């Protein structure tokens, strides 16, 4: 089943979010804000795996600058500190028809857990 609430503005379902672990404190991160995180991507069918965690330090960028795919810009927007998310999304907003060999094939659904650590102004 994809499940979760469609958290794009063109409510195309490109983008399905799940709240896993509800956070602390009710404010979210806004544009131009760091944020960091923890995280675990996956595709959809399984296939390439990766996570923050190989690593042990978190995953930091600006928020709603292209730093990262869109979902991510749109999905951690959401978030509020210390909460756990699910996103499955469909290839518009990840890597589209071109892909990202040999991580990411052509047109493929990711799916991501990530947890929100924490976030700060620029
Ligand atoms: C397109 O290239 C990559 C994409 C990712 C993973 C990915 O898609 N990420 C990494 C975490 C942030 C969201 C998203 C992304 O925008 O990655 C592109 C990107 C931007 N900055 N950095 C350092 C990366 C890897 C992907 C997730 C599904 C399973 C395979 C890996 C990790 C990669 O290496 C850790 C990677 O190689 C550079």
């Amino acid at each position: 089943t994809e499940q979760g609430e469609d958290i794009t503005s063109k409510k195309d379902r490109g983008v399905l979010k799940i709240v896993k672990r509800v956070g602390n404190g009710e404010e979210t991160p806004m544009i131009g804000d760091k944020v960091y995180v923890h995280y675990k991507g996956k595709l959809s069918n399984g296939k390439k795996f990766d996570s923050s965690h190989d690593r042990n330090e978190p995953f930091v960028f600006s928020l709603g600058k292209g730093q990262v795919i869109k979902a991510w810009d749109i999905g951690v927007a959401t978030m509020k500190k210390g909460e756990i998310a699910h996103l499955l999304i469909k290839p518009e907003y990840a890597y589209g028809s071109a892909g990202s060999l040999p991580k990411i094939p052509s047109n493929a659904t990711l799916f991501f857990e990530i947890e929100l650590l924490d976030f700060k102004g620029e």
